[PDB]
């Protein structure tokens, strides 16, 4: 029993601006500000990876992920943790882990983009059917926006490390 | 014989919020709560009624243990919840059952304080009109009679002797239609989404 | 031998805020504040005050246990209150009178606070009024519009309806337990 | 022989930050910071020095045990603050005492940064005052030169705050709740 | 035999901050987040920091003990940082040493982003001058003072001396104790 330990945070302005601007693009200025995207991400990630946790511990062959505020009573940063057999290989599994929740958390948040960006479109394909005219040809130029951006599947990041996985020196007390 | 089972919650996503949204902006628009809200007041709402039920459980004749408790220590959201039993699906039953039963239950509470909402706008804005068009024909026989004071431009003032009111007072008339026709559906109304649904548990708690 | 009740309080509902937060918009309009923020302070007040009695109640040579903590940890509300005593039926009675006592308690000094504004505005209201009255005759020789707001404003001071029976700074989520069992010894 | 006090306290109430307060609006108008912001702003400081004395006193060669801590775990305010001592009514006097050190020197710190914005928003709106002049009567001047070959309030606004000298002794940093108690136990080890 | 140093940490004052809030103040001028934000985010990257280093000090072959925790638990700030040495004195200064050693290192990384964002404010600005002297000749090829203060301040931009030393992430409530007695098992 070796225990590999990462500090983790919000992504930062970087990575989140891709998927920003699509919802500034979208949403004019009812588009969310940056700092709650952030927020919102890391938000998603600690609550899908402590259901990883709950899930890991609920099988056979037990393992012990753990997720909790790095200085108690702070939101951010957030400190997780793993244990398995080997030193190595709790530092290289607790990766893979962190990352499986990130991709699969961040898989979901594309489809609600991949999604809102033909949600609305009923919105600017239904000004073309309210015509067939001033400040109605600005519809025609946020549609060519909303056609300019394309929300690759590598683009979103939900977390961003402050300190990664650690190599245990010293084996776990029993 | 004791197996708890758990569960994680969060707060509704603004889909199964947005019947209640709506509503709440019809009937207010402007000062109307933001959906961010709104789904915070939620869950909110359930997460209180749930310590309730565990409180009144633990204090059955036949003791029960039902918990919540925040997953992260310290974070706001998820919720997690867990309840322990005498078989292991008796537990994962149970659990999802108590959760369905504290939605439900404050879903309804929600549904009566909007048609409460619905009764205390329409009051006022009846009342409004009541007053808006009780002197608006008043200073209008006012205006009808203090020209009728006849004689300072003479001959003229026999012309001066039909209503249309302001855009103001015709978006108000057009919104009252909206909200004394707005349809509450109880089964739409949710207030809690899972991260995790109730867990089958593999091995057996003791102490 | 030990019993211990319980009840689970929250902020007062909206409606039960109602008179008292219009009471500030007659009194203030835009630095009037928000309901939530109306009821946020006066769960405050409650827990603060519900706080206090319980050191005190511990202070006592004839020791009680009265105790106050958020029912979720490290959740706002709601929050359960609890009272131990000699028996189940005397432990839920005393509770409940203590959460009332509490409540009445603040709700008077809140009360207290609201009345010393309506007679403290029907005198900062003269001096903006009956001072504009005189000083336009002076430039009569050497009338506002400002001067018709503050009638207004003065006239909705005093249709204030404000009986110490409008503040209540709590509201149950469960009254307090009847306990089937008493305290592990 | 060990006696523990305690008082409850709270942030300070709007009354006893008017000053403050009114001082804040004077030099910036509506992007002060709320009266609420300030009131916070207020117990925090008292909290963040109490809990510093707190550990001083905690190193001395003669130990003393004084502690703050939320009322109610979980909550903001109030807090609750407690002081252990020789004799029970010793401890009440020392908590007070304690308690009206900490008030105090805070007030001082709050006094000095009431100067030091004075001091640095003079120095902004006077550099702004003469910016806009000396760069728009250089554009009054390149009117005329074309023609050849409520900033008012800024300066009312200066005057306010020439005329905004503040007292020490108004500034108070907590409110009681409780005041410190008398212990009629005494502490079990 | 192990011994305790305690300092009493907050967000770093106006003052300490001053040097770099200009600066943003400069090159986003009205979207510059306000001093209270940068106050805050700077103890915030202080604290983020200070618990790697705590992390990898555990891990080291002699372990070694450091702690940041909030003073009053459940309250944002102040933080109480801690460090266990061998002798009392020893102890003191190498917490000091250690508090200097992240200051110093979020420091530096906020000179390499405000670098970072200098680069782009410059390269954004070119890039709109670039079309402003594509208009500017258009100005009189078919024959504002507004836009002739954009290029007035990207020299402000130019311009700005911010060297990593004048740069604080914390401030002391508390400098690190000298320990009377020794700890105990």
């Amino acid at each position: 029993k070796w225990t590999s330990t990462a500090i983790i945070t919000q992504p930062d302005a970087a990575q989140v601006a891709t998927y920003t601007n699509a919802l500034n693009v979208l949403y004019g200025g009812n588009a969310p500000k940056i700092s709650e995207v952030q927020a919102n991400f890391i938000s998603r990630f600690s609550s899908a990876f402590s259901a990883l946790s709950e899930v890991l511990d609920n099988q056979k062959e037990r393992e012990k992920l753990t997720i909790e505020q790095s200085v108690k009573g702070q939101a951010l940063p957030l400190s997780v943790s793993y244990v398995s057999t080997t030193a190595e290989g709790a530092q290289r599994r607790l990766a893979e882990y962190i990352q499986q929740v990130d991709e699969e958390v961040a898989k979901e948040l594309e489809v609600d983009l991949k999604d809102n960006i033909t949600l609305q479109t009923k919105t600017l394909q239904e000004s073309l059917e309210t015509q067939e005219s001033p400040a109605y040809y600005q519809t025609k130029q946020t549609l060519l926006d909303i056609k300019n951006l394309k929300v690759t599947a590598d683009t979103v990041h939900v977390y961003r490390y402050v300190m990664k996985p650690t190599l245990p020196v010293r084996r776990d007390s029993p």
